């Protein structure tokens, strides 16, 4: 853990070569000392006990297939850190350079990734529905954004507040993807290696995969903790409209770009949203955020208003 900072090289899940910040002490550890209190990547070794062992490597080369998820987890955690630092002046997820820890090779054939309240966890996928989810920069940013949310708004993971929590992670997950071949889809890089052109969720058109793109169409049952991954499509659609514009259900929205989208939603996240905020309170938080930044008469406030009107959120 105490060692000499250095730079290693390896290949990611998608076979792309990347340099990665490591630490040398007998072994080369996946420990990035250049970012906050450090970014640490662990090997769970197909087990479920966490975090596992700090990834140790003999030669500082990571070209083994078994290394691939660790390379991308380590690397994309760094990119996501840079994003929040450089774009939003936030230092790590807690705002005080908290150590970012990630575990890969979690369980066997685990088709999911998550923030467990203290760290990143990535499954390898079963190789048909998913390949190792570390390969998706939007996936990585999505999960770390949960840390940001938990330390700020604190949106509980249930019903509409949970839907907002999920949406925030999709939105900033996408903005990081744009920050680093970007798009307004979620997990396309790691989802379904057999079929091309699909994804887990779409922000541009949520209904593509059965998720609501309007408040009238919202899920109200009990599964998915009240549809946190489902009803997020409603907010994801609004976020997309604010950035890219377009006409949705007859309501025209003027786009203001991704950078203003990020500034608005980040401010909403950190200044106005609470653990129990619903879509309507999010709407109000976004309108006030844009008002703070750009003025009550600005096109940015109008676009946010037209966006939530478009997805039926008053
Ligand atoms: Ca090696
Ligand atoms: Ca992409
Ligand atoms: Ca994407
Ligand atoms: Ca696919
Ligand atoms: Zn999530």
């Amino acid at each position: 853990i105490t060692g000499t900072s250095t730079v290693g090289v390896g290949r990611g899940v998608l076979g792309d070569q990347k340099n990665i910040n490591t630490t040398y002490s007998t072994y080369y550890y996946l420990q990035d000392n250049t970012r906050g209190n450090g970014i640490f990547t662990y090997d769970a070794k197909y087990r479920t006990t966490l975090p596992g062992s700090l990834w140790a490597d003999a030669d500082n080369q990571f070209f083994a297939s078994y290394d691939a998820p660790a390379v991308d987890a380590h690397y994309y955690a760094g990119v996501t850190y840079d994003y929040y630092k450089n774009v939003h002046n936030r230092l790590s997820y807690d705002g005080n350079n908290a150590a970012i820890r990630s575990s890969v090779h979690y369980s066997q054939g685990y088709n999911n990734a998550f923030w467990n309240g203290s760290q990143m966890v990535y499954g390898d996928g079963d190789g048909q529905t998913f390949i190792p989810l570390s390969g998706g920069i939007d996936v990585v940013a999505h999960e770390l954004t949960h840390a940001v949310t938990d330390y700020t708004a604190g949106l509980i993971y249930q019903n509409e507040s949970g839907a907002i929590n999920e949406a925030i992670s999709d939105i900033f997950g996408t903005l990081v993807e744009f920050y680093a071949n970007p798009d307004w889809e979620i997990g396309e890089d790691v989802y379904t290696p057999g079929i091309s052109g699909d994804s887990l969720r779409s922000m541009s058109d949520p209904a593509k995969y059965g998720d609501p793109d309007h408040y009238s169409k919202r899920y109200t049952g009990t599964q998915d903790n009240g549809g946190v991954h489902i009803n997020s499509g409603i907010i994801n659609k609004a976020a997309y409209l604010i950035s890219q514009g377009g006409t949705h259900y007859g309501v025209s929205v003027v786009g203001i770009g991704r950078d203003k989208l990020g500034k608005i939603f980040y401010r909403a996240l950190t200044q106005y949203l609470t653990p129990t905020s619903n879509f309507s309170q999010l709407r109000a938080a976004a309108v006030q955020s844009a008002t703070d930044l750009y003025g009550s008469t600005s096109q940015e406030v109008a676009s946010v208003k037209q966006a939530f009107d478009a997805v039926g959120v008053k």
